[PDB]
């Protein structure tokens, strides 16, 4: 596919996983070096929170890189796919910290803040189990029940929330409204990735796919990250 | 085994974890549609938390449908057991689940609840390496420790957690107080199924065992919740 | 190498499995024991922690002994490493767990205990990927990563729960400094212990290395949990 083969191994996508481990422990430090003298108490829990993001995100990426994170998985017809199943392990911590974020600065009550990290896990597991099932049916099954779990997520954030977020002030409706966009638009090209890539259609190659993953990951977290430590709105 | 091989991949079993599966959604929808426009904080706790109980379940029983949820396991004897390992996945989390619901209606202290929770997940993870274990004096020493942990539960629910209970109004208590007696009730069958089915003895056959779990499964959580959700005792 | 081959299957290190196995279950017990009766809010939060460390490992222990705590990894050499991945599964609840004893005992903010969990569970699930890795680049890279994680936990204990503790009456002091000085020594063998062991250089055997493991693991949760329970300082 797309990218070079740095190990040998003959996984060209470990060019864009190394760029991707490079660019999450960056993310990291600078978060962790910008968060260094913090003292109010409120803005040192977002940091805490964010820089665990791309924090877990390095060690998947790395777990990638080098090979480990990544299965081979021999589907009814007989075609082997290469499923990097680590990225589910980074997505089952990071994403409920990603909403744990949001619900922080909306100050949503704490049932909306479990019925989330409880929704948004049972999206990724339920995502995990589609990625290394060997029918077709299954496969596309667990899609499904993954992406009706996502639309709780998407739903409570854009109701439960935003009517929250609403009383806070100008300054930290801004913030919320803007990092709550970038979730909306960013998470919902996972879904859609994982359909036309090497897990679903096979309409983009690994190497395509791989890419395509970092720059949404890196964007979902580093970015996302870099908006939100540099707010105000704490 | 006693059902209907529903994939036609050898599984007569399938036919009960396919109405499981089907029983555990409808409870689940069920249990939001109830919820919907609940507003009491106290109320919508309950809720939150019961409806992940089969939502959770769906998956682990799909997952057994499809047969991801399925492994065998090579004993030193020879025999190789189908072991249906997505269960312990699904107790895991779905059994700290349950106890949350009768600490909140007991209105039990934090240190009960974290010990609860905890000698729980030890029950079910020592339960779950018993069942994949190769040799006979490993699978039956870990029944005993998950059974040693099984009755540390009971004991804090019956003492602690009844004590506290006793301080609530009648109809508090009376909610409590039955589903308790289903907890002490149906609970205690699964250790004893374990024993006499393919996990133990091998005296009921795989697909009698898997519709023995169905029923005790849907009754343990659609069961209690339905009898939870419809309470006043909110 | 260094044992006795209890189980016939060829792995002399089962005889400190075994005596590891039983060294923690006595320690639960008594910790149990000590419990029974105590009432203070406070102490029987220490208590409901504590037992739970020793608890866990017996479990791990015993699982270790078994067999089904160890597996074999083939590296790039050929070499077939027996890597007990057992004791990550272990010291992912359990080093959470006392580090929580540590905070709460010095009465740090939840942002600090949030921030210790997190760093110490990253360390060890990268401990446990390097464990699993096949080339020697991989294997130790993790264990820098693993490495620079424990340093962050130094770190906070050192600094933050220090300066915490600081505020405590003297008798608190006094537990929670030789409590994180045993912290401190203890934990810093094993990232040791680890690199000139069969995870790492292989200079010292898997037989002294488990009854290495073996006797700081009873020593920093036996041990520390005497030392603790046994305090004024709750
Ligand atoms: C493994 C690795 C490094 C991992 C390091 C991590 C994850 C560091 C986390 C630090 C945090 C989260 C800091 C919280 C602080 C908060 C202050 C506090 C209350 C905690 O004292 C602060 C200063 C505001 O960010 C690299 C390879
Ligand atoms: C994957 C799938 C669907 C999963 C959906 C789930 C688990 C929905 C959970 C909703 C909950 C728990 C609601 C909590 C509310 C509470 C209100 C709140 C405070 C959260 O705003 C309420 C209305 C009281 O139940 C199907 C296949
Ligand atoms: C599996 C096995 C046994 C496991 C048993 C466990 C882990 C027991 C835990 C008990 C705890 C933690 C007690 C907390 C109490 C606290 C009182 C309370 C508030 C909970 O009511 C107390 C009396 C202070 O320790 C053996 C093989
Ligand atoms: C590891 C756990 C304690 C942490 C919880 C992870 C959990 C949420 C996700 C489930 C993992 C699951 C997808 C694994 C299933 C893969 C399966 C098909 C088998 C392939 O595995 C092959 C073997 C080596 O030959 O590796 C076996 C590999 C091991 C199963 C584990 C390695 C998983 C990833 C490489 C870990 C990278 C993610 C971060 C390091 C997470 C750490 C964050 C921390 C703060 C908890
Ligand atoms: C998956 C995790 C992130 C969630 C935590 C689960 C944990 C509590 C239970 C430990 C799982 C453990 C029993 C697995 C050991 C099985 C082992 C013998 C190997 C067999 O596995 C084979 C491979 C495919 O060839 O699948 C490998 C399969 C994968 C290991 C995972 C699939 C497990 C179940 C099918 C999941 C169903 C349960 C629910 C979906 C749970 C989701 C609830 C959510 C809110 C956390
Ligand atoms: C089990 C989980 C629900 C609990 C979370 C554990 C997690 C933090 C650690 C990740 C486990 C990971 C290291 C496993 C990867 C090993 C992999 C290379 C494959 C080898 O596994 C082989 C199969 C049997 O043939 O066993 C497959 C074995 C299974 C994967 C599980 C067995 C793991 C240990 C033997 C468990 C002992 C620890 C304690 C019992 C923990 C319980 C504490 C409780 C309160 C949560
Ligand atoms: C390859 C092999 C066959 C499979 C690998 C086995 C894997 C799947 C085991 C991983 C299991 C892991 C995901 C267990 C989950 C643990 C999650 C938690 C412990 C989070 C719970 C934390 C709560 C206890 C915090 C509560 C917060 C309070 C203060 C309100
Ligand atoms: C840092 C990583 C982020 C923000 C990842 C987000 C991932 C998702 C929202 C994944 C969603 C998926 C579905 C809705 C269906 C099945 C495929 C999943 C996991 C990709
Ligand atoms: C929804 C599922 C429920 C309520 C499951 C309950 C399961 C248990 C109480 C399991 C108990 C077991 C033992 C006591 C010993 C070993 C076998 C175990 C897991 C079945
Ligand atoms: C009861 C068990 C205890 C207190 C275990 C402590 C273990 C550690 C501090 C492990 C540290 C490691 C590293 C720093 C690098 C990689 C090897 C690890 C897991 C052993």
């Amino acid at each position: 596919q797309a990218g070079f083969d740095l190990l040998n191994d003959g996984r060209p996508e470990t060019l864009w996983l190394g760029i991707g481990t490079l660019l999450m422990l960056i993310g990291t430090f600078y978060f962790i070096a910008r968060g260094w003298g913090v003292t109010d108490k409120e803005a040192r829990e977002y940091y805490a929170i964010t820089i665990l993001v791309p924090g877990i995100a390095s060690a998947a990426y790395l777990a990638m890189f080098f090979g480990i994170g990544v299965t081979e998985v021999e589907l009814a017809s007989g075609t082997v796919l290469d499923i990097y199943y680590a990225r589910y392990a980074d997505w089952l911590f990071t994403t409920p910290l990603l909403l744990l974020d949001l619900a922080l600065l909306a100050k949503v009550d704490r049932v909306t803040i479990g019925t989330l990290i409880g929704v948004d896990a049972l999206m990724i597991v339920t995502g995990l189990i589609g990625a290394l099932s060997k029918t077709p049916l299954a496969r596309y099954t667990w899609w499904l029940f993954s992406t009706i779990a996502f639309l709780f997520v998407l739903y409570y954030l854009l109701t439960s929330l935003r009517s929250a977020a609403a009383k806070r002030s100008e300054e930290v409706r801004s913030t919320f409204n803007t990092l709550t966009a970038l979730v909306a638009v960013l998470w919902t090209a996972y879904p859609i990735l994982w359909i036309v890539g090497t897990e679903g259609a096979g309409v983009v190659g690994l190497g395509i796919e791989t890419l395509a993953f970092m720059v949404l990951d890196v964007t979902a977290k580093v970015g996302f990250g870099f908006v939100l430590l540099r707010s105000r709105a704490i």
